[PDB]
């Protein structure tokens, strides 16, 4: 899995990694 620094449950807009976490950005 991954934990890229997020805000919101989609404040990436990547492929890959949608699913935001605890200020976190994943795939699952």
């Amino acid at each position: 899995q991954l934990c890229l620094l997020c805000q919101t449950s989609r404040d990436c807009n990547y492929i890959i990694w949608t699913v935001c976490r605890d200020g976190c950005c994943n795939i699952s």
